[PDB]
């Protein structure tokens, strides 16, 4: 689990667990203070249990290698808007399938609406995680227009 | 220990050590080069030994939760802004009794100074030690006004 | 090994390899993704197998401060490894320990917009005993061209 910081947002870059593993999944979460999970790849486990701790997650599936659709990326915004205002110090977790994969992606959007240019937000991941994109990744990072909407 | 670095600035929030651990104690702290030690809260240990090793201690108590006076604030800036000065790449220690307490308060009071808003500095300083913050110290951070008079 | 990284920088401060431990070395360089070795000190194993994998060794050895011609081939390599290679890491390495290998690094965050205090705390918060007194000395008199853009 990598953790990345930078004005008032906070994330947590986790591995997909499993119906068995969920519990000590939900402690660490609630312990990282994320109150928030977006899955961004395939839904493998219920959430019944997690929802019923206070941790609401969210179904964004994105196509691999795919850039996320622009209202993924609207949803995306305005969630990291709201919760870090409104829950202050909290955390949002975001994971994919297997290993870091396209979770990081959002990160990075995240990162890039806060002021860095791609690369910044690229190697502030990777400074955590020394694996973090693919090359598909880093050529659509390249390409993608940020709103810089977000006030800080 | 987390230790939290801005601009010239770099603070190592520790445990209260004991008269028998003390070597060990200041074994450490001379490697991350601290000159100077707050406690703001009891004091348990003698410092001869600590004041020897060219370590200077400071005792700032400040009220159970209770936010900490203007004069303490005034007194820490004071003492951010000649050190890192001084004493370039120097560290400044804080401490309360048991576990990290109110040693953090300090701290994000410096970041926000530095130019961060409370959130950041509260997400900052989590990155580093998960469940650094209450909630009663959370809202008053959130109450905090900055002197914003510190240059870097 | 030691990680910095700053805007579209990032730098890994490495140990001195030896011919034996090359393959494991060459291994984690590329799991960093480092495209680029700096080499301030003795040169003391063989780079052949190095760039073979697509490593490029740099030879500037240089106590006494780094020549204005290191300085300037440094930044250059800066300028351009980050921008051609996107997410890419530099590595710098001396021959027995941290030694000089971090000034260099300083120097970039510098250019980075940072006063030489601030490159200072922001690498010992990843190697506390970083830089020794006489680094500190005429890393406070460097004057930074700062041309570089961001």
């Amino acid at each position: 689990p990598v953790e990345v910081t930078y004005k008032n947002m906070r994330f947590l870059i986790t591995h997909n667990p499993t119906n068995a593993t969920l519990n000590k999944f939900i402690e660490e979460l609630k312990k990282y203070g994320v109150t928030t999970i977006v899955r961004v790849c395939e839904a493998t486990y219920d959430t019944t249990l997690v929802e019923k701790e206070g941790i609401h997650v969210l179904d964004w599936p994105f196509d691999d290698g795919a850039p996320p659709s622009n209202q993924i990326v609207d949803d995306w915004l305005s969630l990291v808007k709201i919760k870090f205002r409104e829950e202050p110090g909290c955390c949002i977790a975001v994971h994919c399938v297997a290993g870091l994969g396209r979770a990081p992606v959002l990160v990075a959007l995240a990162l890039i609406e806060g002021g860095m240019k791609y690369e910044d937000a690229v190697q502030f991941i990777r400074q955590k995680r020394r694996g973090a994109f693919n090359s598909k990744q880093l050529l659509y990072l390249e390409k993608y227009r940020p709103k810089m909407r977000l006030r800080f």
